[PDB]
Parts: C-alpha cells; structure tokens; sequence
C-alpha cells in the first residue's frame, strides 16, 4: 500500500483421506519392525493422570476438613 | 422425518492416478 | 509383504480373485469330469472313442 501510495498503482479433499490412510497404515505396519509402541506416550500420560486425582482427593480432603487458613 | 414430524423442524483427478501409480 | 497388502487397499486390488477363479474352473472341473466318467463306466471307452 505503501507503494503504491508512492508510485500511484492500485488494485474434492477425498483425493487426500486415501492418500492418508496408507500414510497412517504404513506408519503403524513399520513400528513393528521396530516394535515401536506409539501409545505408550500416552498410558504414561493417563497414570501420570489417575495417580493425580486420588493425589488431590487426598490434598482436598484436608482442605475440607482441616482449612485452607491451616493448610496455607 | 419422524423426528421433525414429533418436534417440526424441516428442511481434478489425475491428482489421484499418479498418486495411484506409484503404488 | 505387510505394505503389499495395504497398498492394495489404496487400489483395493485382489490378489485372490487370481485363484478363485483358479478354484471355481475346478469344482466345475471335477463334475465335468466326474460326468465324462460316469459315460465311460457306463457306456465304454470304445463306445466313446
């Protein structure tokens, strides 16, 4: 725009999903030959998540019953 | 149709042959 | 021979129907057979031939 200011001149998809699933398939095919778990980057994720919970229902239990005024 | 009846509320490629080829 | 087959799906390509046909040109086969059999116990090869 500023240009022009200054010179003075204005002015279907399913072909792909196909060519995904094969991607998606060849992907998980080739993790056994290597044995290469791609979920486990999540169960991790979910006893890092399960161990959290009961953590807190312990840490609000108190809260309830002792007071954040104790506790903090 | 039953549901708007009970309620009434009614109302290029060679991209791929290549991408076929290959395989 | 894993990629073989899901390759196949992105052109759902049969790599069977390259013998069933090899199956069921046999089981025709056999009673044909078994009809042309039956004559030659029946009637006799010099009859037949």
């Amino acid at each position: 725009q500023k240009y022009a200011s200054i010179v003075g001149v204005d002015l279907l998809e399913e072909i792909t999903k196909d060519h995904k699933v094969l991607a998606r398939q060849q992907l998980q095919v080739l993790a056994r030959y290597l044995k290469m778990d791609l979920d486990n980057g999540e169960r991790k994720f979910l006893k890092e998540k399960d161990t959290v919970a009961e953590l807190q229902a312990q840490l609000d239990y108190l809260n309830a019953e002792l007071g954040e005024f104790f506790v903090n």
